[PDB]
């Protein structure tokens, strides 16, 4: 009873990139998701229980997952190459510590929930393949997805370990002093620790649990303060004006490009959208590389129904196609008049004109010139 | 005695030796003051404490977690809690950790090239 020389020996504490790899890794974390889901399902069940080979119908799917993990284990043997680094690999160590213990438990025909949840490290794999599945082909978004994946991975692993230590008890005290709480309760406590609020309504009764969570919360605060400074700003540095223009039938629009600055656009809007006009029914769009300033978004918001903004270059025919100047009535060019060399703006406006006319040679162009 | 001199030794000196020394001496200090009891009240409230729960009480006291499981049950013990907060929280806020955050990670490409024969 309470055997450990077989579970630890199974843990092995001593020590005939392409689609082929993609399919196997997808299967790996899909079965990891399924096994973690069924672990959450049967977490309410006690750790130790009897189980025959043809008794638990739910555990048959777990045995299919287990033999598939054995196939992945043989794959790890195949791809080991250097045996030293092969057992030095952390994921390989996790597999060593989770799958052969399952094999030994099934051979003993008894249920043991100890370190069964350790597959949560593999939950970070789908972040890389989401780029392949063209849901998110950028870099900042996939970095954020990977970071939240490792966050939730260490979340579930720590929650499981605190839960097992909590419901286990002190082995030298006949493990009869263990408290009773569920996985949701240990999740709540580990928010209590990580958030540093410290409610203290319900705590870790086990002394070894406290002596674990002490340096665990040291490491957790270290990693939190290390990683949040590259988490918070991700919601800020996201492109907003990268979309195209949706034309409205029966209503014309014009395109304003070139050097646009706060005072220039303020003057242009104030003498173009003047109230003493018979009828203004044209949308004004802007093209520029440098992102607009907060006052410029303020002007755009106060003229939300008349002016729209997009980011791009007049030298990019893809950007001109995005702006859809084919149906535009006319195009306007604003020229900077304060820089040192006047000929530079003249040449720049010449390039703007030739690009616009090359893309469409039958539109109206009005431009400044120094 | 021939330590690994790659600034890891000096970061060890300036962070972890002093951290462990202060933490352990504070744990022993609270253990003594709590097991002693109240002097003028004839030591009636001498709470029985072990060193594990003492150092756990220190680490709960520092950082921010306000666990109500264990606390100081005596006036001079609460005095010493206040002094330990005023010292350790200020230290852990502005003196020690910034060194370990400016340590960061190790070198990225400090390795060498293995000349594989035949190529």
């Amino acid at each position: 009873q309470r055997m450990w020389w077989a579970f630890l020996a199974s843990s092995m504490v001593t020590f005939w990139q392409t689609l082929t790899g993609r399919v196997l890794v997808v299967l790996v974390f899909a079965l990891s998701i399924g096994a973690l889901v069924i672990y959450f399902i049967d977490s309410s069940n006690p750790i130790e229980s009897c189980q025959n080979f043809y008794k638990d119908f739910t555990l048959q799917i777990d045995m299919a997952f287990n033999v598939f993990f054995l196939l992945y284990f043989g794959l790890r043997f195949i791809a080991a190459n250097d045996k030293l680094w092969f057992w030095l690999e952390v994921n390989s160590v996790v597999d060593f510590f989770t799958v052969p213990p399952v094999f030994v438990s099934v051979y003993l025909n008894r249920s043991w929930l100890g370190l069964r949840f350790l597959r949560a490290l593999r939950l970070i794999q789908f972040s890389e393949i989401l780029q392949f599945l063209n849901i998110l082909k950028t870099s900042n978004s996939i970095k954020l997805v990977n970071l939240l994946s490792i966050f939730i991975s260490t979340w579930l692993t720590a929650a499981g370990f605190i839960h097992l230590v909590e419901n286990s008890g002190d082995p030298w005290e006949n493990f009869q002093n263990n408290q009773a709480l569920t996985y949701w309760e240990c999740v709540y406590l580990l928010m209590v620790t990580m958030s540093t609020v410290g409610y203290g309504d319900v705590y870790a009764k086990t002394t070894l649990g406290r002596l674990f969570m002490v340096f665990f919360i040291l490491g957790g605060l270290a990693m939190f303060a290390s990683y949040v400074p590259e988490i918070i700003e991700l919601i800020g540095n996201r492109k907003k004006y990268g979309g195209s223009y949706s034309a409205v039938s029966g209503r014309k629009h014009i395109v304003v490009c070139g050097h646009i600055t706060l005072e220039s656009v303020s003057n242009f809007l104030k003498d173009f959208l003047h109230k003493d006009r018979d009828d203004v029914n044209v949308e004004i769009v802007f093209l520029h590389n440098i992102s607009p300033n907060l006052e410029l978004e303020a002007l755009f918001k106060r003229h939300f129904t008349q002016v729209e903004f997009y980011q791009g270059s007049v030298l990019n025919p893809h950007d001109l196609a995005r702006v859809k100047i084919e149906s535009a009535d006319a195009c306007l060019i604003l020229a900077n008049k304060y820089c040192a060399d006047p000929d530079a703006e003249d040449a720049s406006n010449i390039m703007r004109v030739i690009s616009i006319k090359n893309y469409h040679p039958k539109i109206r162009i009005i431009t400044q010139m120094l």
